[PDB]
């Protein structure tokens, strides 16, 4: 299955079948499994919905006078990918689709004519449209469920029912914001035929998932591990131990990467050279490409490095956390521990000696929600300005935020581990007000404010 031959072909014992059933059970009280009536419910949400595609697509083969032996077989078809797909959904996050038209339905129909139907649902709720993002897209609120629709007009005079957007060919010639809406669904699809069971990888990542979130690192835009990165860590995981299972697989997790010889890159398969002159990370012919520490390759082409914007922060806190995760897993397989062991989370406002606290406000909900959604996106300048401070070893930024007239405020907790800080955060909130303002993404009295703490004084600027 992989690049390599496997570790491993050793198959489970009675024993490991009994310690895979227990980790299953420590999980379910984390929510990490969604309720089967939900999933029932979602199910039949994505039905209607790819019904009112079809729906829609038939309509603007009518109106483009297309024949009967075409307008009657042209498909369309709405294609989910991500977490959802992968069937380890997050529990309050949304349901990301792909909407694939054949040619004659221009985008501009997508955000049109497509965009007015879902309008007159019912169930419809808070349409909005974003199609000027790197990836058009339509979100909405569909019987309480948030979906994020993408759309991808390919060279087909109809969609097969069966169309497998693996394929190569099919983004030949398309416009980018095409081929951007693509991604997601090749790069899952990929995922999904790279590793041996299906089943056994499923119940790893599911793990995987909530252990890295319980130990604060989990987050793609600050630097560590988001949902795909997660995925493939574990699926390689898969690829090399092909008949273990989620027991020894999660251990084998660990093992692994917590000796993982950086930054040698993590590929699910070979790549393929591919003209097209769409951006592929290759340190062979890229130069910057060998600068980046923790390298995760997406599989389908063009592959892209899923965690560029590791740092050597995140890269150190992460190692550190997969040791300890082998550790604990260790004395799980001897039974000297119990699987809730492994999801405990370490009181990250008491390992480290110093810390920075990042204030975020707004004058109302509305502008709390969009201020912090910047300012998240601005801490990694922080963590890079720190880590270029001889005093400084890392920074590890906790990254989920917390609250701290009618006061809007959001803040954040930065490990801080050393070999005073005034000017650096000083200069991180100058660039953070400077961006914001230059990008007419600011509103008067939004504030933002950072202070360094010592342990034992966060405790008056916590509850
Ligand atoms: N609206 C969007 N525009 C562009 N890319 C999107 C959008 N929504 C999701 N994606 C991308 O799709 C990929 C898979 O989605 P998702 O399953 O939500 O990812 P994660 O991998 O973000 O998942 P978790 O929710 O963290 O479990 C990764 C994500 O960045
Ligand atoms: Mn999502
Ligand atoms: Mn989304
Ligand atoms: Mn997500």
């Amino acid at each position: 299955y992989g690049i390599t031959s496997p570790i491993s072909l050793a198959a489970p014992k009675e024993t490991d079948c009994l310690l895979t059933q227990k980790l299953v059970e420590t999980l379910k009280p984390f929510g990490v499994f969604e309720e089967e009536e939900e999933l029932q419910r979602r199910i039949l949400i994505l039905g209607k919905l790819n019904n009112l595609v079809k729906e829609w697509i038939r309509e603007i083969s009518e109106s483009k006078n297309l024949p009967q032996s075409v307008i009657e077989n042209v498909g369309g078809k709405i294609f989910t990918f991500g977490s959802y797909r992968l069937g380890v959904h997050t529990k309050g996050a949304d349901i990301d689709a792909l909407c694939v038209a054949p040619r004659h339905v221009d985008r501009s129909d997508f955000f049109t004519s497509f965009y007015d139907k879902l309008k007159l649902q019912e169930e419809v709720k808070d349409l909005r449209a974003v199609e000027e993002a790197f990836v058009p897209v339509i979100k909405l609120c569909f019987d309480g469920i948030e979906i994020d629709i993408l759309f991808a007009r390919l060279a087909l005079q109809t969609i097969p029912e069966d169309l497998d957007l693996r394929d190569d060919s099919l983004l030949k010639n398309l416009d980018i914001r095409c081929i951007r809406s693509l991604n997601g669904c090749r790069v899952t699809d990929e995922i999904l035929h790279l590793v041996p069971n299906i089943d056994n990888f499923r119940l790893t990542l599911r793990a995987i998932k909530l252990w890295a979130k319980r130990h604060n690192i989990y987050s793609n835009i600050l630097g560590f591990l988001g949902g795909v990165s997660w995925a493939m860590l574990v699926a390689r995981t898969c690829q090399l131990y092909p008949n273990a299972i989620a027991s020894t697989l999660v251990h084998k997790f660990f093992l692994v990467f917590s000796k993982w010889e950086w930054p040698n890159p993590v590929l699910l398969k070979q790549p393929e050279e591919c003209n097209l002159n769409l951006p592929v990370w290759d340190p062979r012919v890229n130069p910057s490409d060998r600068y980046h520490l923790m390298p995760i390759i997406t599989p389908a082409y063009p592959q892209q490095n899923s965690t560029y914007n590791v740092s050597v922060s995140t890269r150190m806190v992460m190692v550190e956390e997969f040791k300890q995760g082998l550790a604990i897993t260790d004395e799980i397989l001897l039974s000297k521990a119990e699987w809730s062991k492994l999801f405990e989370a370490p009181n990250f406002f008491q390992k480290y000696k110093h810390y920075i606290v990042l204030l975020a406000s707004a004058p109302t909900e509305k502008q709390r929600l969009e201020w912090v959604g910047l300012v998240e996106s601005k801490i990694r300048i922080l963590v890079g300005s720190l880590e270029k401070n001889e005093f400084i070893t890392l920074a590890h930024v906790n990254p989920q935020s917390f609250p701290a007239k009618e006061e809007f405020r959001t803040m954040w907790v930065i490990g801080l581990v050393f070999k005073d800080l005034t000017y650096d955060i000083q200069s991180f909130t100058d660039t953070v007000y400077r961006q914001a303002i230059n990008s007419k993404m600011f509103e008067v009295d939004m504030k933002i404010a950072a202070m360094h703490v010592k342990r034992k004084q966060l405790h008056q600027l916590l509850p």
